[PDB]
């Protein structure tokens, strides 16, 4: 089964832990990767239920498996706190423009 849904991509936990792991380290150490520069700051302008508190940071998480190193980054993302808790999965598949649905 997916723990994780988002549209027709399916994730297991270890991919959501995989991929927060790697963007989690990159906020640490000050760095992004690729054209659009993520880890990024995550705006909840959308009002998701996360149970962990702000700031929140997204990075992408492919459906591939591999870990996000520039080039596409797809459709869906994971977001983190500061404090590298996870808040959720989240994507753009299925929503208009900068919009977000949370994965299911
Ligand atoms: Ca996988």
């Amino acid at each position: 089964a997916c723990d994780y849904t988002c549209g027709s991509n399916c994730y297991s936990s270890s991919d959501v832990s995989t991929a927060q792991a790697a963007g989690y380290k990159l906020h640490e150490d000050g760095e992004t990767v690729g054209s659009n520069s993520y880890p990024k700051k995550y705006n909840n302008y959308e009002g998701f239920d996360f149970s962990v508190s702000s700031p929140y940071y997204e990075w992408p998480i492919l459906s591939s498996g591999d870990v996000y190193s520039g080039g596409s980054p797809g459709a869906d993302r994971v977001v983190f706190n500061e404090n590298n808790q996870l808040a959720g999965v989240i994507t753009h598949t299925g929503a208009s423009g900068n919009n977000f649905v949370e994965c299911t």
